[PDB]
C-alpha cells in the first residue's frame, strides 16, 4: 500500500510515534518518505546479503528475519515479510525497538541524509490529526 502523507501522520500517530524517545511525528514521516516513498511494500536488497523491507527500510541482519540472511538476530522478534503488510503496526513496533538505543534514528541513512536538522513539523502541516 502507499500511503498519503497525512493518512500516514495519522496511523504513526495512533501507534504513540510523536515525541517517541524525543523524535516529532515529522521525523518519522520524513523518514518513511524519503526510505520509501510511503510505500509498504517497498524492498531493497543489499550487498551484504541483507534485505531492507517495508515502509522504513528496516534491515534483515539485526532486526527481522528473512531466512535468507546469514546471522539474522531478529531483535524485533518478527519475520520480515511482517513490514510488508498495509497494516504498519509492525514497522513501528519494529522501530520503536531501534531508536531506543544509542544511534536514535541516525540508523536511517535516509533520515540522517535528508530531515536530520531541518523544519520537520511541514512533514505534518496541512493534516487534521
Amino acid at each position: 500500500k502507499v500511503f498519503g502523507r497525512c493518512e500516514l501522520a495519522a496511523a504513526m500517530k495512533r501507534h504513540g510515534l510523536d515525541n517517541y524517545r524525543g523524535y516529532s511525528l515529522g521525523n518519522w514521516v520524513c523518514a518513511a518518505k524519503f526510505e520509501s516513498n510511503f510505500n509498504t511494500q517497498a524492498t531493497n536488497r543489499n550487498t551484504d546479503g541483507s534485505t531492507d523491507y517495508g515502509i522504513l527500510q528496516i534491515n534483515s541482519r539485526w532486526w527481522c528475519n528473512d531466512g535468507r540472511t546469514p546471522g539474522s538476530r531478529n531483535l524485533c522478534n518478527i519475520p520480515c515479510s511482517a513490514l510488508l503488510s498495509s497494516d504498519i503496526t509492525a514497522s513501528v513496533n519494529c522501530a520503536k525497538k531501534i531508536v531506543s538505543d544509542g544511534n536514535g534514528m541516525n540508523a536511517w541513512v535516509a533520515w540522517r541524509n535528508r530531515c536530520k536538522g531541518t523544519d520537520v513539523q511541514a512533514w505534518i502541516r496541512g493534516c487534521r490529526l
